[PDB]
This record gives structure tokens, C-alpha cells and sequence, in this order.
């Protein structure tokens, strides 16, 4: 590990989204109110509901008293009036491009009936991507002592938004949104930058901490990092930090594939069984992050549990792992399994 940058930023992180590495953070588990990057969740239930079929883009809600921007007099909104009837489409565009306050409640009271059901799905994922950091109790991140996340939770959760909805994360790289004939711009200054390729994800402040923002970028060879800054002091000062996290990210570190999923990389010998040999290998790809300039000088090995394999042997069994090591020091792992059944 070289020289991390020196960040103005209460908290932060910085991880390749390939292989899940933390290259450098701070406070990376403290707990901060998370103001509109609760959005980014709200957005995820939002993006899983349409990808199985459960509500459509074409869905016309109906905006009434709760879904009104006149509920969200002094906070960000795309301006619903009542009585109106608006796709999902605009208010899902409206929640990603311009964090629309107004067009989370009435995502949310579309898709769970109201507004504390919808919640408990936001933190049913909470669950299910593993976090221990995070608690939302809003759609929209109205700062609340009973709502937090952290750096690496949001790390995580963009992750997930990429990963699980690419077609969805594509709207996060646009710049501007019309609706109901008001124009406002993406909050993310980084979008405009031509000298980094940033298509994310999300900006957000709350007086308890300062201004935060969830960003990722992407490489030529499709390296793809995500940074993430809590409690910078001011709205400028936020892109510059990330720009800084990602740059010295891509300057320092590549990523690469060390495993293909279903692919044979190896024969073992196994005792007693129908065959006298089994083929080892990973049924999912696997990608390490070392310094860059490194990939020749890693070197691979094997770690069964056990000495020798002796059969009944189960596809995709897991029987040891692959060890990578970096000028003498083990950097990276990842299981090796059986491919194919042995009986007996």
C-alpha cells in the first residue's frame, strides 16, 4: 500500500466494484445521517419492483395531498401537483436526476399501498446485502437520529444498484430533468468532467455532518471504482475529494480476473470413486485488485483442505482455495470447487 490521498472528508471509502477491495478509507463504519443518498435504496426497491414485472415504467400514479410538493416546502422536489396523474418513469427519473421528495412518496405509497410498508422493503435489503450499519425510516433521507448509514454500506448499496440494475443506473448519469416544465440538473458535477468517466450516482447534505456523495467511474479496460464522502464542508469541496479518491485509485491500482466461471483450471487425482481424476475450477468469476503494474509478478497456488480429494465428490463442492501471493505475502484468496460429480 503506497500513499493514500489526504481527504477532507469526516468519512469515506473508496472499492473497486469487481472485486470488492477497500483501497484506501476512513471511518469507513461510522455511522452518518445519510440525507438523499437514502435515495439510492428507494431507487433500488424501486428498480427490483419494475425488474419483476411487479409495476411497470407505463404505471399512472395518481399525485393527492401526501405525494404534493407542497409537503416539501424547503427540500428537493420535481414539483407534483395534485391531482395529476404521473408515470412511474418520471417519478423514478425524478427521484434518481434530481432526488424529487415529492416523487418518493408517491413511488413509495405505489408500490407498498403507504409509506411505512415501503420502508420495511428498503430495510428488508438492508437485510439481505448484508449491512450492519445502515437503518432507513424515510424514503426521501429527512434526517431522522433513527437513520444512518455509512461509507461502505453506500458503498455497497451503489454496488447493488449497478450490479442488480444496470438498465436503471444508466439514468444516473443524466444531467438534467423536465417535468411539469420545470428544467433542474443532476447535483453530481462530476458528470460534466471530461477528463474522468463518472456515471455516478448520488449527492446528498445534512446539517449534522456537512455534504456527502456517492460516486463511480469506469476505465478504458472497464476498472470500475466507487468512492463515497461523508461530511465534507462544502458542495464543491464534495467532487473535488471524490475526483481525488478515484484518481489516485486508477493512478495506483488495476484490477484483474483471476477466475472464470465454469471454466476447468485444474485436474486432481480422487481416491476410491468412478473416476481417477476430477477437474477443479469456480462456478463464478472472481477479479483481485493489486498495484498496478503487478499482474505478472502474482503468483497462484492451492490449499486443499484435505491432502488428497477421496470421492463420493458433489458439482460445485468446495474442497480448498486458491491462494495469491505478491512478492512473498498472500494478497487474495478465492474457493476452488469441484466441477464436474464423483460417485462412490
Amino acid at each position: 500500500g503506497v500513499t493514500p490521498p489526504q481527504i477532507t472528508a469526516q468519512t469515506y471509502v473508496l472499492m473497486d466494484y469487481n472485486s470488492g477491495a477497500i483501497l484506501t478509507a476512513l471511518n469507513p463504519d461510522q455511522r452518518q445521517y445519510p440525507a438523499s443518498l437514502t435515495k439510492m435504496m428507494t431507487s433500488y426497491v424501486v428498480g427490483v419492483a419494475l425488474k419483476q414485472g411487479k409495476i411497470h415504467n407505463t404505471d399512472m400514479v395518481t399525485i393527492g395531498e401526501s405525494a404534493w410538493g407542497r409537503n416539501f416546502p424547503d427540500s428537493s422536489k420535481m414539483f407534483l401537483d395534485l391531482n395529476t396523474q404521473v408515470s412511474v418513469a418520471d417519478l423514478n427519473r425524478g427521484v434518481i436526476v434530481v432526488s424529487g421528495n415529492d416523487a418518493t412518496v408517491a413511488l413509495a405509497e405505489h408500490i407498498s399501498g403507504n409509506v411505512p410498508n415501503f420502508v420495511e422493503t428498503m430495510n428488508k435489503y438492508v437485510q439481505q446485502f448484508g449491512l450492519k450499519n445502515t437503518n432507513f425510516t424515510t424514503p426521501h433521507g429527512l434526517d431522522d437520529p433513527n437513520q444512518y448509514s455509512s461509507a461502505r454500506d453506500m458503498a455497497i448499496i451503489g454496488a447493488h444498484i449497478i450490479r442488480d440494475l444496470p438498465e436503471e443506473y444508466k439514468i444516473y448519469s443524466e444531467k438534467d430533468f423536465t417535468f411539469n416544465k420545470i428544467k433542474q440538473p443532476n447535483r453530481n458535477g462530476l458528470l460534466w468532467d471530461k477528463t474522468i468517466n463518472v456515471d455516478g450516482m448520488k449527492t446528498g447534505h445534512t446539517s449534522q455532518a456537512g455534504y456527502n456523495l456517492v460516486a463511480s467511474a469506469t476505465t478504458s479496460n472497464n476498472m470500475r471504482l466507487i468512492s463515497v464522502v461523508m461530511g465534507v464542508p462544502t458542495y464543491k469541496g464534495r467532487e473535488v475529494e471524490s475526483k481525488k479518491l478515484l484518481q489516485w485509485g486508477f493512478a495506483n491500482f488495476e484490477t484483474f480476473k483471476t477466475l472464470e466461471a465454469g471454466k476447468e483450471i485444474s485436474e486432481q487425482r480422487v481416491y476410491y470413486g468412478d473416476k481417477n481424476s476430477v477437474k477443479l475450477g469456480a462456478f463464478m468469476d472472481h477479479f483481485i485488485t493489486i498495484p498496478k503494474g503487478k499482474q505478472s509478478e502474482v503468483k497462484a497456488r492451492y490449499e486443499l483442505a484435505d491432502k488428497n480429494l477421496q470421492a463420493p465428490l458433489a458439482k460445485g463442492q468446495v474442497i480448498g482455495k486458491v491462494v495469491y501471493a505478491l512478492d512473498g505475502k498472500d494478497i487474495a484468496s478465492a474457493n476452488l470447487q469441484v466441477m464436474n460429480d464423483v460417485g462412490e
